[PDB]
């Protein structure tokens, strides 16, 4: 074939992000049986289907018994083949089980689309399937030049945002990329104005990113259990990269992850401490902010293109009886977001 003119970063992240084996990775990884649910049959209302029995097992758990509870667990598991052998798999009777379950369900979402682009689609020998891939994408993806000022306001945020509880691991930023998703732009511009914009970030295991490049980031469905999602079904984003990066669930078996940082409208927030299991803000407000006990230090705040980049050092918040460590953003509006860089990581586990 013709062979690319796509520049090598950009070839290695699609590369990644369409890799076939590493989707069939995460499914095992979250026990499905993949002789049951292989990667090819897997489809929305499968998922969607799955996501109403977590809604039911979610309702026999608010209202308390391991009888009753079986057979909606037993439904869940019908519905979504786990390898178990000849079993009896565990019993899902809490929020622990309905939040873990709810994740797995996001991910198979995410790894979904990626699988129907590549089965979507035509078939030319002749073409490189890096080029035939990109185009999948919908997205511009630019190489940001390591000398430029935005590649070091980048790295700054990086460099000073990385939690002490999440010292296990640093990073490095290996690849920069400016990404633009089709029409987000002019989906944005009710939202471009807003005050309060800030540059921050979101974290993800590198087999969603197909899905968010093409889909963008986007709200679990109505059947999804609104209780497996601390502040209800949104797009969350976090001010610390340590606390973004804990969600690519890299590991010493593999170290490269991948992470965005988006212009997020947060306006008016509404402040929380605790779990909220919202379905709708409160009126007048554009967004939840998770208090954490730790906050970028609000004095060290930079802006680049307009936006507010929060790459402060790590100082008290001064919010006291809070359930959050450091910050969380939440939004309800798929709008409020416009996609500005992907990361590609590199994880140096100290363990
Ligand atoms: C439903 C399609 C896939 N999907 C999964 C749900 N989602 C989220 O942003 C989301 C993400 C998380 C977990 N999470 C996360 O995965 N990455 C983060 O950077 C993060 C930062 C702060 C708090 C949570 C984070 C939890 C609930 C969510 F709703 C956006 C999203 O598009």
């Amino acid at each position: 074939h013709m062979k690319s003119k796509l520049p090598k970063p950009v070839q290695d992240l699609i590369k990644m992000i369409f890799d076939v084996e590493s989707m069939k990775k995460a499914m095992v990884e979250y026990e499905i049986d993949l002789q049951k649910m292989p990667l090819g049959k897997l489809s929305k209302r499968q998922i969607q289907a799955a996501y109403s029995i977590l809604s039911e097992v979610q309702q026999a758990v608010s209202q308390g018994s391991d009888s009753q509870i079986l057979d909606l667990s037993n439904r869940f598991y019908t519905l979504i083949p786990h390898d178990f052998g000849m079993k009896k798999p565990p019993l899902l009777n809490n929020a622990d089980s309905v939040q873990a379950k709810a994740e797995m369900l996001d991910n198979l979402l995410d790894i979904e689309v990626a699988y129907s682009l590549l089965r979507g689609g035509s078939d030319d020998s002749s073409k490189d399937p890096i080029d035939v891939n990109y185009e999948k994408l919908k997205t511009d993806i630019k190489v940001v030049d390591r000398d430029s000022e935005e590649a070091e306001i980048i790295r700054k945020y990086v460099k000073n945002t990385h939690a002490t509880t999440h010292n296990a691991y640093d990073l490095e930023v290996i690849d920069i990329f400016k990404i633009e998703r089709e029409g987000e732009c002019q989906r944005y511009k009710p939202f471009k104005q807003l005050h309060n914009r800030r540059l921050l970030w979101h974290g993800s295991r590198t087999t969603n990113f197909a899905g968010i490049l093409s889909q963008g980031l986007r709200i679990a469905p109505p059947e999804a259990p609104v209780t497996g999602y601390m502040f209800g079904k949104g797009i969350y984003f976090a001010d610390m990269v340590s606390k973004s990066a804990n969600y690519c669930h890299t590991s010493q078996g593999d170290p490269i992850g991948l992470i965005l940082l988006g212009e997020v409208a947060l306006g008016n927030m509404y402040e929380l401490k605790h779990a909220s299991h919202i379905s709708k803000l409160p009126k007048g407000k554009h967004s939840v902010k998770g208090l954490g006990k730790t906050t970028p230090d609000p004095s060290a705040n930079i802006s680049l293109d307009g936006v507010d980049v929060p790459l402060g050092t790590g100082i008290s918040s001064g919010v006291n009886d809070t359930s959050l460590l450091y910050n969380e953003y939440i939004v309800y509006d798929i709008a409020q977001v416009n996609l500005k860089y992907l990361l590609k990581l590199k994880f140096n586990f100290k363990t």
